[PDB]
């Protein structure tokens, strides 16, 4: 009995069903999202959540514009806050405040980033922090210890790929793996307002991804997850979101380890990229949806469904009580790794909140990135292309 069939009873029992629409595939993400349902659902006299899975992120930001073009809306999404900044153009949000959800103890790297013109208008619900995966085994194997900067890891990468005959440092050729380089040379996205995807630090992070291909250090991964990857040559490394942590700990055959990124020195770790998303409510549902929503996002906001939610997941615990609860606690006195995604989380950077901004870093950023990484494009030449691709998709609205 599935929890996705225990929720459609519930839901046909229901006198009020808030539609919940989800970027969950499967794995640990979409079970631990449903199982926190069926006991909202439980708790509640005949007012239920209904979780409707739409694919991915991408999918999901394609069926809620043409939920919109049908005039008909669920009560709630996932949506990343360049999907707010652009759901914030229609008016389509009902600000979250306004519902009466407390939002006092919320993590302020994660508040401020659904906060537009002073005003909340999403609830942080799964953050994931990029961290550094890694083969312990292999790094014993060679006695390298754990980098902690920049410099130890293109040297720990260097050294370990000469002596195991194959490149260790594995790596999408995507928008987020260039988001860690980028930040951790100096980058900034907007300069005096204005989006710069070709700046020096661009180039600079995309020279030195290309030139760890061409050096044999570096892997790129054209087909799937690095961790769908694992089992073909040797691994030493990753840089990843957090929310792959299930995914690679039942994928690896060695002893997996997790640490916070390198940074430029010892001082501080790298910053990672927040991923993930906040739930939103539109203002097309009905006030007893709203209501539902209300009950819903409280209940998401507990420190035990934070607990459990980040516990089965890996996703950053986005309130300090749930540090507090015991389950957590429970959990992380018994596996370190939990304790290093929060410290991780600490340092940690967005992209820009731009309504273009899905279509740039996947279609154009992106682009750039996979012309030069599989087609051997000059850097600059590809992030020059990109620029004025994305100067021209801005200036066109
Ligand atoms: N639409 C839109 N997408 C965005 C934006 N910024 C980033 N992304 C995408 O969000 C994923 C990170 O979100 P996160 O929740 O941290 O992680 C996801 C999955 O990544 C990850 N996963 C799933 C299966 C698996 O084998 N391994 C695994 O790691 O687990 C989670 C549940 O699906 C990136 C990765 C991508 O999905 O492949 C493309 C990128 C944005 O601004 N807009
Ligand atoms: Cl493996
Ligand atoms: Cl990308």
């Amino acid at each position: 009995m599935k929890p996705e069939d225990v929720i459609k009873e519930q839901c046909a029992r229901a006198k009020v069903v808030a539609e919940l629409w989800h970027g969950f595939t499967g794995g640990a993400p979409k079970a631990a999202l449903e199982n926190l349902v069926v006991e909202f659902n439980k708790a509640q006299q005949g007012r239920c959540v209904r979780p409707v899975p739409q694919g991915g992120y991408r999918d999901l930001s394609t069926k809620i514009k043409a939920a919109f073009a049908a005039g008909k809306v669920p009560t709630m999404a996932q949506a990343a806050e360049n999907n707010i900044a652009l759901y914030l153009e229609a008016k389509a949000l009902l600000p979250i405040e306004s519902l009466g959800v407390k939002l006092q103890g919320v993590n302020l790297t994660f508040l401020n980033a659904v906060r537009f013109g002073g005003v909340v208008y999403g609830v942080p619900f799964n953050k994931s922090i990029q961290v550094l995966y890694y083969n312990k085994d292999l790094l014993k194997k060679h006695g390298v210890p754990v980098p902690a900067t920049l410099e130890e890891f293109v040297a720990a990468a260097k050294k370990l790929s000469r002596a195991e005959g194959g490149p260790v440092y594995w790596f999408q050729p995507d928008a987020s793996t260039f988001a860690y380089f980028f930040f951790n040379l100096g980058g900034s996205y907007l300069k005096d307002g204005k989006l710069v995807l070709n700046s020096k630090e661009a180039v600079e992070a995309l020279t030195l991804l290309q030139n760890g291909v061409k050096e044999g250090w570096a892997k790129p991964i054209t087909s799937g997850y690095i961790n769908q990857n694992l089992g073909s040559g040797p691994y030493a490394f990753s840089v990843d979101t957090s929310a792959g942590y299930t995914y690679y700990l039942r994928a690896a055959k060695f002893d997996l380890g997790v640490a916070t990124l390198p940074g430029r020195t010892k001082g501080q770790p790298g910053y990672g990229l927040v991923q993930g998303t906040n739930l939103v409510v539109f203002r097309q549902a009905s006030k007893e949806e709203q209501a539902v929503a209300k009950d819903f996002l409280e209940f998401v906001l507990s420190p035990r469904a934070q607990a459990v939610f980040a516990t089965a997941t890996g996703y950053v615990p986005v309130t300090e009580g749930a540090l507090k609860d015991p389950v957590y606690q429970a959990y992380a006195a018994e596996n370190p790794d939990y304790a290093t995604i929060v410290r991780q989380s600490r340092y940690a950077k967005f992209e820009p909140a731009l309504a273009e901004w899905e279509q740039i870093r996947f279609d154009i950023l992106g682009q750039a990135i996979k012309e030069a990484i599989l087609n051997k494009a000059d850097p600059k030449a590809a992030l020059d292309r990109a620029q004025k691709l994305a100067e021209d998709l801005l200036s066109s609205r």
